């Protein structure tokens, strides 16, 4: 009944919960199936996007995420076995460096969290920027702004660190 909202904050999901309540006072649904029905179009809408993210931020050999413009980056590199993986973070909040290796199925969970990051990809330089990505050291794609955007930095570099613990 209330162990859900506990399992909500517990894993920073906090935040998706947030935006589906958000997406139906926007819409205003006069019953439950209408409600679920727009859930549902979300969820598919965001599938799709991160579809064309995968498709338009597809690489070879490495990435670079900087956000907040310069003050968070991470750097993957893939290899035969593991990926290489180096973060830096300089905020008011917490400063670090970290370099180690993960293994082919930790970079997978990392590579779909970096797509659903590529969502806020913008064609603009007209816009207000959080920053950049790089594919394989030749193409780079600047980020939007905004609470969102951050989101996805954030629950990104959350899994790294993560990661990092073993
Ligand atoms: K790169």
């Amino acid at each position: 009944d209330h162990a859900d909202a506990a399992y909500v904050e517990k894993h920073n999901l906090q935040c998706l919960f947030s935006e589906m309540a958000e997406q139906l006072s926007e819409k205003d649904p006069k019953t439950e199936q209408e409600a679920e029905r727009i859930l549902l179009e979300f969820l598919t809408h965001r599938k799709a996007e991160r579809d064309r993210a995968a498709l338009r931020l597809q690489f070879s050999h490495s990435f670079e995420v900087n956000l907040d413009n310069g003050r968070k980056i991470m750097r993957l590199q893939l290899g035969q076995e593991t990926s290489t993986l180096q973060l830096e973070q300089k905020g008011r909040v917490l400063k670090m460096d970290e370099a180690f290796s993960i293994s082919l199925e930790q970079t997978e969970e990392l590579t779909e969290m970096f797509y659903e990051l590529g969502r806020f990809v913008v064609d603009g330089t007209k816009g207000e920027q959080g920053g950049f990505i790089s594919i394989d050291e030749r193409d780079v794609y600047l980020l939007a702004a905004g609470r969102e955007c951050a989101e996805a930095g954030d629950e990104l570099f959350n899994l790294a660190m993560l990661f990092s613990m073993d």
